């Protein structure tokens, strides 16, 4: 099955996915020049419980905040969303170099890891699993990290990975402040796009901030430390986990400040 190493990496997702080479795939280059203003965009509204937060688990691919999703307690509204986004679930995304490690990419710059926080529509769709097929399923949250100080919620997590380290591990896992450890300015970049892991569905409204958080070097080393593979199974370590930019075929990128 599909991963970031070499045979089974990002660029032969299209052989077994072909939607990777949609027309709506993601992450994409963000080119500040060439966003559009707009002023029908709205600040986020963004409500977050701690007590939502509740299993952290290593999937193979990054590890898992895993909400509790039945009922809205945690939901993502304004910004580019009609309706009600419930919170999901939150998963990172890193390189193997503190050089190069997010998924989208600001006018050539990669930070060191990006974080994504998935949220469906609950006022349409009934589901999780159905949202995620329709073009306004999901919402996802992109929030950028760059080496700086240790971030005290991010140690929470770094805390509990050594009980994660194999495929299929879990843990539980509350008390996760995650509005806290969004970035002060909540100016954002918003496209149509996808997911960036097969089955690479065609469903997001993708909100990237603008602002990074930091993250220590230690700290984020410590991901690369998870396992891709299962107990029993020969070791290989997830230390790059982070799909490259997929083309913009002519969607409009649009900045919600100027
Ligand atoms: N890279 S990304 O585009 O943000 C992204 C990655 C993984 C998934 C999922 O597979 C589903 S959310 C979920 N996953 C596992 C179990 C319960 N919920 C969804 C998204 Cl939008
Ligand atoms: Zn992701």
């Amino acid at each position: 099955s599909w991963g970031y190493r070499e045979h089974n990496g990002p660029i032969h997702w299209k052989e077994f996915f072909p939607i990777a080479d949609g027309d709506q795939q993601s992450p994409i280059e963000i080119k500040t020049k060439e966003v559009k203003y707009d002023s029908s965009l709205r600040p986020l509204s963004i409500k977050y419980d701690p007590s939502s937060a509740k299993i952290i688990s290593n999937s193979g691919h990054s590890f898992n905040v895993d909400f509790d999703d039945t009922e809205n307690k945690s939901v993502l509204r304004g910004g580019p969303l009609t309706g009600s986004y419930r919170l999901r679930q939150v998963h990172l995304h890193w390189g193997s170099a503190d050089d190069h490690g997010s998924e989208h990419i600001v006018d050539g710059v990669s930070y060191a890891a990006e974080l994504h926080v998935v949220h469906w529509n609950s006022d349409k769709y009934p589901s999780f699993v159905e949202a995620a097929h329709e073009p306004d399923g999901l919402a996802v949250l992109g929030v950028f990290l760059q080496i700086g100080e240790p971030n005290s919620q991010l140690q929470k997590i770094t805390d509990t990975l050594d009980s994660i380290k194999e495929k299929g591990k879990q843990t539980r896992f509350t008390n996760f402040d995650l509005l806290s450890l969004l970035p002060p300015s909540w100016d954002y970049w918003t496209y149509p796009g996808s997911l960036t892991v097969p089955p690479l569905l065609e469903s997001v409204t993708w909100i990237v901030l603008k602002q990074p958080i930091n993250i220590s070097s230690q700290q984020l080393a410590k991901f690369r430390s998870l396992l891709c593979t299962a107990e029993g199974e020969a070791a290989a370590f997830l230390v790059s986990n982070h799909r490259p930019p997929q083309p913009l075929k002519g969607r409009k990128v649009r900045a919600s400040f100027h």
